[PDB]
């Protein structure tokens, strides 16, 4: 076989899960957050997949 | 076989899970956060996959 | 076989899990955080995969 | 002070939390379950407070 | 002071948490279960407070 | 002071936590279980407070 990509690719066979991202956010997984009190200014209290930027 | 990529690629066969990211965030995994009190200014209380930038 | 990449690639066969990242964050694994009190300014209380930058 | 109980009592002062049970079940706490696949016959997959009886 | 109990009592002062149980189950605490696959017949996969009886 | 109990009592002053149990199960503490695969018939894979009986 032959393949040429520029990116971002994701090429496969017999594949149970696939995610391609440029971004941005993708949430495909099981996630449970139980929480009782959030205070403070400002605290990231429960982050799973996270980025921050400033310019 | 033959392959030429520029990136970012992810090329495979018979593959159960795949993630390609440029970004950005991707959450595909099981995650449980149980939490009772978050205070303070400002504290990253429970971070799983995390980045920070400032300019 | 033949392959030429610029990066970042991830090339394989018969492969159960794959992650490619430029970023950014990717969370694909099982993660359990149980927590009772977070205070202080500012304390990274439970970080699994983490980066920090400042300019 | 004076107190006479038959049970089950729970007597206090200045008290943040209280539970009295005869039973039975009481759930008052933070709880997060994230789960992806349960099989088998029959498996108690994630039990926090649990009892079993048979006669 | 004076106290006479038959049981089950729980008598106190200045007390942050209290549980009285005859039973039965009481869950008051922070609990996080993250789980990906449960199989088998039959396996108690993640038990925190647990009893079993048979007659 | 004077006290007479039959049991089960738990008598105190200035006390941060209290548990009385006849049972039965009580879960009041922080607990995190992260788990990826459970198999077999039948294996107690992660037990914190546990009993078993048979007659």
């Amino acid at each position: 076989k032959k393949g040429v990509v520029h990116g971002v690719a994701t090429v496969a066979e017999k594949t149970k899960e696939q995610v391609t991202n440029v971004g941005g956010a993708v949430v495909t997984g099981v996630t449970a957050v139980a929480q009782k009190t959030v205070e403070g200014a400002g605290s990231i209290a429960a982050a799973t997949g996270f980025v921050k930027k400033d310019q």
